[PDB]
């Protein structure tokens, strides 16, 4: 009922990047930076002065960057790689601080809660990284048996939630339960790998997941009861999602055949908007630290910035 441009305000080349479902390639910094790993290397674009840098490239010939995420106040990157390393950069002084090496293949996905990192690998396996301490790896989560390909740290600090190849989706404590590291739910609904997961900003319990291909659903849980709010059908593969509080949405990417991003409203999930413009398969969503702009990196080798979500569109 509001108006909504139905075309990017911008477009920043993306050339070379991967096209692999699983990998999670760019992040939007509360400094208001994006890090977008294209092949061997990773760029920052500020998105205030249109400055670029590229950060890092990887010596070693056929490695690629596997996941990228910002620590909460922007100052720091950790980036996943194919060689199986969590680094952790200090972008203002372009080093880099770290070389984490617990997992034995590729780091996919990565999520911080503060100090805390955690990163998903190819093995099915998290780590839980403590980066301020000599032996980071601090905890091993152990509760997919393919890629975990999502990985999502609840605001509130509360909750885990991992996404996998093998079509689970756990829900893990902040805390070991004394049963060791045991998932509070799992839920097998999705019949397709769920790279999308993401927490509602405003309801500490509600989560949203989106699986791949073969099953092409949304749904929406509670995960203190662990109930199925709402299942719906996109008709594509949902490869990630994002929450808005400012009208209280939900934004999926989608691929084949429309390669669009839908906007839904929560918590009827009617669809308010399908934004098209890509001409391959979306890959990640990330959303700008004032919340009126997604971000959408595709396999065209392009990111759309929508402004899909401002206030007063006048």
């Amino acid at each position: 009922c509001r108006y909504i441009p139905s075309l990017p305000d911008r477009i920043l080349d993306a050339p070379e990047i991967r096209n692999d479902y699983y990998l999670n390639l760019v992040d939007w910094s509360s400094g208001n930076v994006l890090a977008v790993a294209l092949d061997n290397s990773v760029y920052l674009w500020s998105a205030s002065s249109g400055d670029i840098l590229q950060l890092l490239q990887m010596e070693q010939p056929g490695e690629y960057i596997s996941s990228v995420a910002w620590i909460k106040e922007g100052n720091y990157l950790a980036v996943g790689t194919s060689s199986a390393e969590v680094q952790l950069w200090d972008v203002q002084q372009q080093k880099r601080l770290r070389n984490m090496t617990s997992h034995s293949a590729r780091v996919g996905s990565l999520s911080w809660n503060s100090y805390i990192l955690s990163s998903g690998s190819r093995s099915g396996h998290i780590h839980h990284h403590d980066v301020r301490v000599a032996e980071h790896h601090v905890a091993t989560l152990s509760g997919h048996s393919q890629e975990v390909c999502g990985l999502r740290w609840a605001p509130d600090g509360r909750h885990l939630a991992s996404g996998g190849n093998d079509n689970l989706v756990n829900v893990w404590p902040s805390a070991p339960g004394e049963g060791g590291w045991v998932p509070l739910q799992t839920f097998t609904q999705h019949q397709g790998a769920v790279k999308a997961v993401a927490w509602c900003p405003w309801q500490s319990n509600v989560l949203a997941t989106g699986g791949g291909t073969s099953d092409r659903h949304i749904r929406i849980w509670n995960v203190c009861s662990g109930a199925c709010l709402s299942a719906v059908d996109a008709h594509s593969q949902v490869c990630s999602i994002l929450w808005s509080p400012h009208y209280k949405e939900l934004i999926s990417g989608h691929g084949f055949a429309q390669n669009q991003l839908v906007i839904w409203k929560y918590p009827t999930m009617a669809k308010v908007a399908e934004l098209k413009g890509h001409t391959s398969r979306v890959l990640s969503l990330t959303m700008s630290p004032d919340g009126a702009t997604v971000a959408s990196a595709a396999a065209d080798e392009t990111l759309r910035l929508w402004r899909c979500f401002e206030l007063d569109p006048a």
